[PDB]
Formats: C-alpha cells, structure tokens, sequence
C-alpha cells in the first residue's frame, strides 16, 4: 500500500509568473506538513510545493484532524480542482475531486 496521505489546504505562489493559487487537495504525508505531490503553475508548467499548508476545517463536523470520510464536497462547481495541474491525478481518468 502507498502510505496514507492527508488532504490539506495549500497556498501557492509562482514568483516567475507572479501567479498565486490555492488548493483544497494538497496531499501531505499523514500527520505532517510534508507535501507528497506537486502542483503545476498554469502558465510556466513548472512544479511547486505550497509555501503554507493548513488543516482543512471539515464541513461535515467543523473540526480539524477529524475522522469523517469527506471533509469538503467533491464534484464542486464552485471549488474546481485543476486535474491537469495536479501531481496526484493529472495522469489518471478520475480526478482527486471526482
Ligand atoms: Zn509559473
Ligand atoms: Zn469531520
Ligand atoms: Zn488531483
């Protein structure tokens, strides 16, 4: 099995393109802030870790570090996930948020 990963919230900045983005699908080594998968800048297509990681506040139970199966709804038109810029799912048929 791959090590368990912990979905967290990340803040990113590509200084070369001066593009900031955020993501609710930052995959961390569980229990840590170590980021296991890169995300890619939409303009220069280089790989980045976020400069800041935060625990997700669960929208099911309102806690951090909870055991709920889903903390943030999937398939969310108001909160898209760029599959093509995600180190975890850019090569897969189903995105992280599918
Ligand atoms: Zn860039
Ligand atoms: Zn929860
Ligand atoms: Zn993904």
């Amino acid at each position: 099995h791959m090590q368990f990963l912990e979905q967290k919230y990340g803040y990113y900045h590509c200084k070369d393109c001066n593009i900031r983005w955020e993501s609710a699908y930052v995959w961390c080594v569980q229990g840590t802030n170590k980021v296991y998968f890169k995300q890619f800048c939409r303009t220069c297509q280089k790989s980045y870790n976020p400069y800041r990681v935060e625990d997700i506040t669960c929208q099911s139970c309102k806690q951090t570090r909870c055991s709920c199966p889903v903390k943030l709804r999937h398939v969310d038109p108001k909160r898209p996930h760029r599959q093509d810029l995600c180190g975890r799912c850019k090569g897969k048929r189903l995105s992280c948020d599918s």
